[PDB]
């Protein structure tokens, strides 16, 4: 019958090495095999309303004949074996692929779905050459660990991201075991107390002694803290240079205040050529989809459409594993939700094509200390060689607030930053109030000229627009460590005084700034516990005691023959 | 297999008119009949994961061996018939209830579960003396569609849950069309203007000129607005005179910031004597479930606690429809998210046994208006004869923040009052900064000596935590219509000048106000649109032009023959 299905639970899945893996069974009542969809999860594939709300109303896939199948990884809940981030899930999704290829309900073509780690063991899936494998849909997802959600492309470790998710896995991993320990109770006590102040257990130096993630899952330390370096240890789990050379459709989607965004859109850009692939990025953070945030409502069509990615989900799986050629007829290339205007707008590609990638310098009389400073940002050179000086102390880092924070306060994306601007150590540079509107959509980065009385240190920069009421809503920012200015994976240190010119990856948006509006940038040396802080030491970071660290005195040099400025991906549409 | 289950769609059910509702049956892998959960749902049967977050993780209860069974109401989705809330609901339960009872695969024993509109028809269901309905467990729910969610205790309007909640309905009723019309699409893009701007939406007058509201659900306007009295048209669908003498036991789930709460323990209170009730309360909004708010967090524990929830309703049905007769040993009666302390505690009874009701009286030298004021709040009694004078006018009312709000910005429950402070019509008075704790924990009331210079306005009150770094949060608010202070039912004006003394019903509470917090109480004549705004003239105000309406000078009376005070429920637990 039409429409009906059965689900079979806990059927154990043997893997090469002879552990098996659980998995639950959703099949259609069908009188022949149907095409599968796969979900790889670590928070209990029988918890299926936690990460559902977050992708697709996938229910309907079933009652439309697929299959789906969702798998408990190795380790975790009713799968055999020991849990590993990352290093096992290439092999055990090649055996899983291959065993659900040769169920006799399988006819032959396999999908993948789903959002944040069900989305990165996607791209692990998709090379391993499993030729069965039409098609996936990795939402909020990366295929480069390193780069997010570990550490990031300017080589400062995402501190907060580290311990929440450690945390939050932690309380999994107790939750899965053998049978109950004397210590769970207190264990979950102290997980929870992570989890309540994450940035009071991102404060605790050193970084690198953490007795109750250390004990739970040895890797937060082994593999993420101990390898700030791009190293061997990184690449051996990395995707990403594998993915020109595959042929697999994807359905991307990524959020503008998203973790994973950078990495996201990244995936879109590599595979795009080679396969069908699409776009769909909303305004979104990882546990906020609602388009509602404490200072800045998107409208409900920002809210996470559920229901129209379900279609567009299907059409997709329609289209390549099911054969159907105009599955897909109508369904945009690229679908973007452009903030201030606050509208859902399709394009042809990303980057968009027509995007302008334009200059705004940093300039100013007198100090940009402060939002009540002299700082300025315009089209043209600034005409006079002046520098901006603040004192940068790790004992007292810029809080973050906003932007792609996962765990530490990461419902705020588009966070009001006036809390912050009467500190020193922020630097502030706008535009005049508009009085025709400038559309922002791409890849965003800053060119400064910056020195530092130390060997190394960090250099920070946030693009923001400031609202007729005085709101100043953060959009998208980046960090440079010094030490990895040049390179990830070789870094070497600064001389004290010297002028360095360096880059600064801050992501992507997609904002219109409104006429009364100002484009607004903010640059400075630390962001926490978004980022961890830099020690100013050349040191080992993670290995250094508060005390050991030092201030450092740090420098924007602006003019003629240093134009620092912020390049924006300007799109003009008459 | 034990946990292995199948899920028949759209299986049509007959009602006793000969009009079928479609359920979804999702039936155990068995060798005989099963206990039977029902779901009655007008968001669409399919969509599952809409609502089962605020609920439970109730494929455990299949997964354990009970059938669920879910219905689209009548004339939505995928059932037949025709559309009107709340007046179809009890025979079709009925007739469903029956239904089910005869199927081979039910073993007699039938329960119910769900949120809100699926919390409401279970009260329906079970004042229809079907014997094999065993338990029900209504979260967010009403006996008293006056009383909540549609007008109130005081007998004003509750403008902006009408209208966000037809605007919501209205959305489905197109969706579930026979067949798509030419103004659909106009139509949604209407509805969608509602729901970004609810306070627009219930600004225009006069109030009952619903032109697309009105068209699609006639009954927002013949039943809702038409009805300001709780008049003989509200008595019967009202279920709540009939609660005292059912014996079904009852799982009644709560939340402090959610518009049905004083509803939702009222029924607790009504049935606990006849049958086993339980209770749980946390400090939720209807939209807000995640204990996280724009200025205040309650901490990790504080969100809605699913799979112990699921634990709980399991063990309740586990006692009811299956025997045993241990299932709930361990399990309080009564659990409440104490605020403040921020804690989860169990309580044996609500109200909670040693509850001292205690009057704090209104008091300060010189006028209360304003938070910079002199109103005091203290345990002795005023010594001198004062009174504080305000203009209440329609056309600029006190603007709802936080509190019991359902679509109007209804994520914020616990909001800060500041951006409030400065108006004239704000009365505000504060006891002492408090050098030791006072919890508030039980149902709280006002009594306030009042005169007008219209013959008729509304008064409200709020009940507020002041924290240290200045932040007023909102813990629980009502109102009283100068019409309805005697009686809901017949209402009779009032003599401009005269003094009256009115009681107004502010709901529920549980608040420890911790050393370093003031206990501080908010006084006005308007809450707009969490209420419609009174248009002093004593007519039928949703049908008057604005300009019709006229402004007021309002008093409050304080001092040895007026003692105006708030009555709160303290707890003492040494
Ligand atoms: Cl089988
Ligand atoms: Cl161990
Ligand atoms: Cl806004
Ligand atoms: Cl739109
Ligand atoms: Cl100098
Ligand atoms: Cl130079
Ligand atoms: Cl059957
Ligand atoms: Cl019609
Ligand atoms: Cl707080
Ligand atoms: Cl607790
Ligand atoms: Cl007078
Ligand atoms: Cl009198």
């Amino acid at each position: 019958v039409d429409g009906n299905y059965s689900v079979a639970s806990n059927v154990m899945v043997p893997m090469r090495d002879g552990v098996r893996l659980a998995v639950d069974l959703y099949r259609p009542d069908a009188d022949g095999p149907v095409p599968v969809l796969l979900v790889r999860n670590p928070y209990d594939k029988f918890d299926v309303f936690a990460w559902s709300t977050q992708s697709t109303n996938w229910l309907e896939f079933v009652r439309d004949g697929y299959a789906v199948v969702i798998q408990d990884t190795r380790g975790l809940f009713a799968s055999e074996g020991e849990f590993v981030p990352h290093v096992d899930d290439e092999a055990d999704a090649e055996d899983t692929l291959s065993w659900i290829l040769e169920q006799a309900w399988c006819d032959g073509n396999v999908g993948m779905f789903g959002v944040s780690y069900l989305g990165v063991t996607q791209w692990q899936a998709a090379v391993s050459g499993v030729g069965g494998l039409k098609a996936i849909a990795p939402s909020m997802a990366s295929a480069d660990l390193y780069r997010a959600p570990w550490y990031g492309p300017g080589g400062a470790l995402s501190v907060e991201a580290l311990l929440g998710w450690s945390a939050l896995i932690g309380t999994g991993l107790i939750t899965s075991r053998s049978d109950a320990r004397p210590e769970d109770a207190a264990d979950f006590v102290q997980l929870a107390a992570i989890l309540n102040d994450v940035a009071g257990a991102a404060s605790v130096t050193p970084l690198a002694e953490q007795p109750l993630l250390g004990r739970l899952i040895p890797w937060v330390i082994d593999q993420v803290v101990d390898h700030p370096d791009n190293d061997e240890s990184w690449q051996s789990i990395s995707l990403f240079e594998r993915l020109g050379g595959l042929a697999t459709p994807a359905l991307i989607t990524a959020g503008w205040y998203d973790g994973f965004v950078g990495e996201s859109l990244r995936t879109f850009v590599a595979v795009k050529d080679n396969a069908d692939a699409r776009l769909v990025v909303g305004p979104w953070s990882h546990s906020n989809l609602t388009g509602r945030n404490a200072d800045r409502k998107f409208g409900i069509a920002a809210t996470y459409p559920i229901q129209e990615a379900t279609t567009m989900h299907k059409a997709f799986f329609d289209r390549h594993l099911r054969g159907e050629t105009d599955a897909l007829a109508g369904v945009p290339k690229v679908r973007l939700f452009v903030m201030g205007i606050d509208e859902w707008r399709d394009e042809t590609d990303w980057p968009l094509p027509d995007t302008a990638y334009t200059p705004f310098y940093l300039g100013g009389s007198g100090a940009a200390n402060t939002s009540t400073g002299g700082g300025t940002l315009s089209t043209s050179i600034s005409g006079t060689e002046s520098a901006d000086t603040y004192l940068y102390d790790p004992a007292d880092p810029v809080p973050s607030l906003g932007g792609t924070l996962l765990f530490h306060n990461g419902d705020n994306g588009p966070a009001d930053q006036r809390p912050i601007h009467d500190r020193d150590d922020v630097l502030c540079y706008s535009t005049e109030v508009l009085t025709d509107p400038v559309e922002v959509t791409g890849t965003v980065s800053a060119r400064l000229f910056v020195s530092s009385s130390a060997v190394d240190t960090d250099f920070t920069a946030k693009l923001v627009d400031v609202f007729p009421d005085g709101r100043a809503i953060a959009l998208c920012d980046g960090i440079v460590r010094m030490r990895y200015r040049e390179t990830l994976v070789n870094p070497t240190l600064i001389e004290a005084g010297e002028i360095y010119e360096v880059a600064i990856d801050m992501l992507a948006t997609s904002n219109v700034f409104l006429p009364g509006h100002r484009i607004m940038v903010q640059v400075s040396s630390s962001n926490f516990p978004k980022y961890d802080r830099n020690s100013n030491t050349g040191g080992v970071i993670a290995r250094e005691q508060l005390e050991e660290m030092c201030t450092a005195v740090n420098r924007i040099h602006r003019g003629p023959e240093h134009p620092s400025h912020i390049v924006l991906p300007i799109i003009k549409r008459k």
